[PDB]
């Protein structure tokens, strides 16, 4: 069986932090820690009495001089488990039911003959950032793939979920074709947000605590705005219409042509700079150049626009379209466009009724993956 | 897949003729024919008893008043199969092994999904002339390209062999940039004689029957001198050195500065006029202005000069340099010069050991073409 590398989406692998901060926002917050602690996912840190401490540690500071993000002073954040699977099978070190992520898929692979950290390996990353600030991650990923090719006697299958598809596409578009032809067997794409997702507007405007409801919406908005990866997934012109209204107020309508004014009207102009930094990272029409399987969910009510009666501090009324609940269905059209652009096969597989996160543990998803890896 | 137009080199497509001649050079020659007959390639016409009849029909008459060529009186020559492929896949209507030309490439294209005369079409022409006398051909080529763009939903890839590269470069240099940006996807150049070939001197001086050995060398020289395209491919100053000696006699040495004296010393002053007519057709330093793939053969002994002990009626001693057997390797330098001169990519691809004619049917050549048309 071919070696496998797993690339998670946003919030899709653990993060750890160590503190030696010059100041704290509240006298209850720790200034300095003995060693690293799990900052995601750790329910203990999200209680209302100390939720402000967690925000001050997991947010990113944007630097206009360098056009890059920085951790807050004295805070280090590292990504554990690179080349392994534990930080990616469960999001909470206690391994709760809520935080079960890649575990079901990893367990299937091991059942088929794989060995964790050997011929199946995870490629976690700091999903708060866009690819332009994870240069070292992609170098590490290339070396891991070359290593796995040598050890297990064949090219590697890349399995990416959610935002990880955009990380993997960025990686593949920038490797030479001869390298991909030698080292990559296939690219299995699970719920890829090609061209952005409409819910990104709501995330920036008023926050979205859907995946971690213990955090108040205005508190998580502080962290979600500071993450470059949020603005990176704003809707793109090569998928959406420039006339499409994503945010509607009694006064103004915001299309994808109005991101500059949108960021100014929500009091977060740094978002516009991060959109500038990230809008051109993924080439609009360049295919990955490897055999591709695009698996996408349909039949799940998916937010396509938002109406605010009180903008932007009150939850909006959501208007729903088709998709997997997160990724709008029109994103799958991008996969179909790559057929004419590359020789390698591009297979599209609709998953009716399969939700964005739940497709990772779905038996139909795993059945498709099994045919790719083990053959007929 | 992108539409494809095939442009042949010299001798690279069939020619047909119809006769209503006022006189014949010999009483065995036909004066008037019922319909058109194949004049190239037709081995029946080349037997020694009637070889003079064929010369009198396929030669061109140069007219000093008009600075143009004319068919002999009462002879019409037409180019069959424009927009199709039959006149260009095989040079002999019997389809001999010798005359198989574009057939292998066309067969590959059809294997990849193309359809003869539909999204792959030939652009044959009267290769006896230089571009200044094929004005209507280039008009027909532009209309065919615009038609193919509309019918098949994309810009066209031009695939040219041998002299056809100079025809295609002449065409592209003279189309507006906005037109090429819309209608041309890429230009694949196979064995292009950028800047002339040294063997042209030998052709004019004493004839060269290498591609059709049944014709005596002094007889074919009559036809090759009368063809404007011969003088058009004399070595050019922007490739060769002005001090390079192409023809050596016990008395005189001929460089590219001596073409007028050369044409006088071989008793063919009309050639000097045809060189004047054609020396400025292709601009020396103007790039094609489209994405370009320059495929050139190396490692094949290529005539670079000639020594005559008896000038110019006896076969010379040949001195060999590097190239594809016909095109000297320094011609590929012209393609490398165009990188700095245009925005579109200029790719250079050496073909070690690939002969001028044989690269058209070579699997490595077709493999390169496949990636251009179908993508990675
Ligand atoms: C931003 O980066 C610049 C250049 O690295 C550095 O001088 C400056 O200290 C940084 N800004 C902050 C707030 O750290
Ligand atoms: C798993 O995916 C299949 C195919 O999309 C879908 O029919 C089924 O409802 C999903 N399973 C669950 C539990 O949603
Ligand atoms: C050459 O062209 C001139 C002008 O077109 C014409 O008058 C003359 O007849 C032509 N010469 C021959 C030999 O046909
Ligand atoms: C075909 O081209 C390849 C690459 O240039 C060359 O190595 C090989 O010798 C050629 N094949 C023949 C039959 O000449
Ligand atoms: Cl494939
Ligand atoms: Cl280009
Ligand atoms: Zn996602
Ligand atoms: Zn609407
Ligand atoms: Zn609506
Ligand atoms: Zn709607
Ligand atoms: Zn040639
Ligand atoms: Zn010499
Ligand atoms: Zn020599
Ligand atoms: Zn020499």
């Amino acid at each position: 069986h071919p070696p496998v590398v797993l690339v998670p989406g946003d919030l899709g692998n653990q993060l750890e932090a160590k503190l030696d901060k010059p100041t704290v926002v509240h006298y209850l917050c720790s200034k300095k820690t003995e060693s690293y602690f799990t900052i995601w996912l750790n329910l203990e840190l999200l209680l209302p009495v100390i939720i402000d401490c967690w925000i001050d540690n997991i947010r990113l500071v944007y630097n206009k001089t360098s056009r890059a993000t920085q951790f807050p002073d004295g805070v280090d954040v590292r990504v554990p488990g690179f080349g392994k699977t534990f930080s990616l099978e469960f999001l909470d070190p206690s391994k709760s039911s809520v935080g079960s992520y890649f575990h079901t898929m990893v367990e299937s692979l091991v059942g088929w003959g794989y060995t964790r950290g050997e011929d199946v390996r995870g490629a976690p990353y700091d999903w708060r950032r866009a690819p332009n600030e994870n240069g070292p991650y992609f170098l590490a990923l290339r070396e891991m793939i070359e290593e796995m090719y040598q050890l297990y006697g064949g090219p590697v299958v890349l399995v990416a979920h959610s935002m990880g598809n955009m990380y993997t596409l960025y990686f593949l578009q920038r490797q030479p074709q001869a390298w991909k032809d030698k080292y990559i067997r296939a690219f299995v794409s699970l719920g890829a947000p090609w061209g952005g997702v409409a819910k990104t507007l709501r995330v920036l405007a008023s926050g979205d605590n859907n995946r971690i409801p213990v955090i108040g919406p205005l508190k998580i908005r502080e962290q979600q705005r500071s993450a470059v990866s949020t603005s990176w997934l704003l809707p793109y012109n090569y998928t959406w219409s420039p006339e499409k209204v994503f945010v509607q107020t009694p006064t103004i309508n915001y299309t994808l042509r109005d991101y500059r004014k949108f960021f100014q009207d929500i009091g977060f102009e740094d978002g516009w700079l991060m959109r500038q930094d990230t809008e051109g990272l993924v080439e609009a029409t360049m295919p990955p150049g490897v055999q591709l399987h695009c698996l996408y969910g349909t039949g799940v009510p998916t937010p396509d626009s938002f109406y605010y009666e009180s903008f932007p501090d009150r939850d909006p009324k959501i208007c729903f379209g088709d998709g997997d609940g997160t990724v709008n269905l029109k994103s799958a059209l991008q996969c179909q466009a790559w057929q004419s652009r590359q020789e390698h096969q591009v297979l599209l597989q609709e998953l009716p009724g399969s939700e964005h996160i739940e497709m990772l543990a779905n038996a139909t998803t795993l059945a498709y993956l099994k045919r790719v890896l083990l053959g007929p």
